[PDB]
């Protein structure tokens, strides 16, 4: 897989963000994770985390997997990086997302994220407290 450029348009919540990709505004849904909705426990904390990571980044990138690049709602499906750090993985390591929605053929980073989830669960962080 490879990273491609994007720029931040606006934070949305823990697992969605509005980015400009190839010069067009699009909402992205982060692959392989599920954050609580804003109205649920840890939803606001997940939103704050990804808003900070994205807004402080000098360089945002997106990486598509091998499979579907948009979902049935027209959201782009990717892994998002902020100054080289994967947001998807960071959420999971902090106990602010569960590994979820693992569909065959868009699951390249599944085991990386499961290892983060195991470390978050060991530490009893956030969702795992
Ligand atoms: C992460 C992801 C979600 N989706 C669809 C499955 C879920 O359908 P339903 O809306 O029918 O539940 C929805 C979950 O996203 P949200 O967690 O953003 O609500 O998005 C995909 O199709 N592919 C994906 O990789
Ligand atoms: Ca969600």
């Amino acid at each position: 897989l490879h990273k491609e450029p994007a720029t931040l348009i606006k934070a949305i919540d823990g697992d969605t963000v509005k980015l400009m990709y190839k010069g067009q505004p699009m909402t992205f849904r982060l692959l392989l994770v599920d954050t609580p909705e804003f109205n649920e426990k840890y939803g606001p904390e997940a939103s704050a985390f990804t808003k900070k990571m994205a807004e402080n980044a000098k360089k945002i990138e997106v990486e598509f997997d091998k499979g579907q690049r948009t979902d049935k709602y027209g959201r782009g499906l990717a892994y998002q990086y902020a100054d080289g750090k994967m947001v998807n993985e960071a959420l999971v390591r902090q106990g602010l997302a569960k590994v979820a929605y693992v569909y065959k053929g868009n699951n390249t980073h599944e085991q990386l994220l499961r290892k983060a989830e195991a470390q978050a669960k060991k530490e009893k962080l956030n969702i795992w407290s």
